[PDB]
C-alpha cells in the first residue's frame, strides 16, 4: 500500500496534492438538502469541499466520507497544521480525497 | 459546488444568514419525544434551532442534521466564534441549514 | 419550537426544571444487562440518570438517548457548566429529558 | 434505579468494586480477530478488559461496549481520575461492567 | 484474555511488536476509493498503516477498524506518546492490529 498522500494521490486520475502547511482557516458545514457537505478555506484563500455522497462513490467510500468531516472539524478546531490535502481537481471547489497533517 | 455558506444559503426558498461572530452562549438539547432537538442562543439574545427530523427532510439530511448537533455542541464547549448561520427564517426558532466557523 | 429548556420541558407531564449552574461532580456509566446507563451527580449530591432505553421510548428517542450521554460524558470531562436540567420525576433517579449548559 | 455504581454493581452475580480514585496508566486496543477488545492498567499494577463481544452479552449490550471504549479512551488521554469500577471477575483479566468518575 | 499488547500480539502468525515511546509525527486518512485507509508515521521514519477494510477481516473487525483510526487520529493531536504497536510485518507499511499508551 502507499506510504505517503503523494503516493495515494497519483494512484487516481484528475488528482493533484496542493501543500498548505497552515491551519484551517474556517470550516463551514451544512445539512440543506442535496447540500450536505463541507467547505474548508485557508487564509490564502484556497477553497476546498467534502462532496455530497453521491453515485460517484462506491459503498466502502461513504464511512471515509464522514470521517473526513469529523476529521476536518476537530483539525479546525484544535488549530492542527494541514500539511498537504489530495484533490479531484474536476470538482470546483476542488473535493478532497485525503489529508496530511504533521508539525 | 457553492464556495462559501452565503452562496450555498442563497440555494434556498425561506432562508437568510445572520452573520454573529461571537460563540454560542447557550447550548441546550433534548431526548424528550417529538423534542429530539438541539437550541443555541447567543449573548444577544439571538436563537436557533436545529430542527427535529420529520417529512420535511430527505434520507440524505438526517445524518446531516446528527452532524450538526455534534457541530453545535463541540463549538459550544471550545467557545469557537461562529462566523454566520444560514437558517430557514419560515420556522421560530430559525431553524439552522447551515454553519461557519472562522476567527 | 420551544425557545429554551424550561417551555421544552412544559410541553411534558411528570417534569420540573432543575436550575445546577455548576459542573457535574461524578459521571458513572454502565454496560451490565438491563442497566445500560448513566447517572451522574453534582456537588450537593443531586443524582440523575439517563434511563436505559424501554418500552417507554419511542423510536425517535433512542439516537437522542446515546447522543445524551455523549454529552454528559463530555461536559463532565471538560467541567462545563449545567445551567439547568429538565427530568421526569416520576423516576429515581429523575430522569433527563434535556439539559443546557451556559456560564 | 441504583443511584451509584456500588450498588449497581451488586445487582450482579461474580463482581466486585475496585476503588482505584487515579489516572489510566496504560490504554490499549486491538482489531486482531476474536481479540476485539481493550485493555487497561493503573499505576498499582489493576488490569482491566473491555470484553469482546460475544453471545453472553444481550443485544442492549453491544452499543453499552463500544461506548465504554470510547470513554476508556478519552478518560485515559484526559488524565481524569477514575473513582471506581465494577467489574466480573470470573475473566482475566476482570472485565468491566461499569465505571465511575470523580475528581 | 491476554493482560498486554506484547501477550496479544503473540497469539497471531505473522506479527511483530515495535517499541516506539513516541507521538505520532504524521497523521493521513483517504477517501479514496479502495485505499481507505490511514497511515501514521514517527520521527524515526517508521511507518504505519490501517488496512483497507477486506476479505481479510472477519465482520467483528470491521467496527474495530473505524474505532483504530478515531483513535490515530486523536492520539496524534493531542501528542499522545504511544508506547507500542503490534503489527502485522507481512504487509508494507506494516499493518496496525493493536496500539498501546502510556507516559
Amino acid at each position: 500500500t502507499p506510504q505517503n498522500i503523494t503516493d495515494l494521490c497519483a494512484e487516481y486520475h484528475n488528482t493533484q496534492i496542493h501543500t498548505l502547511n497552515d491551519k484551517i482557516f474556517s470550516y463551514t458545514e451544512s445539512l440543506a438538502g442535496k447540500r450536505e457537505m463541507a467547505i474548508i478555506t485557508f487564509k490564502n484563500g484556497a477553497t476546498f469541499q467534502v462532496e455530497v455522497p453521491g453515485s460517484q462513490h462506491i459503498d466502502s467510500q461513504k464511512k471515509a466520507i464522514e470521517r473526513m468531516k469529523d476529521t476536518l472539524r476537530i483539525a479546525y478546531l484544535t488549530e492542527a497544521k494541514v500539511e498537504k490535502l489530495c484533490v479531484w481537481n474536476n470538482k470546483t471547489p476542488h473535493a478532497i480525497a485525503a489529508i496530511s497533517m504533521a508539525n
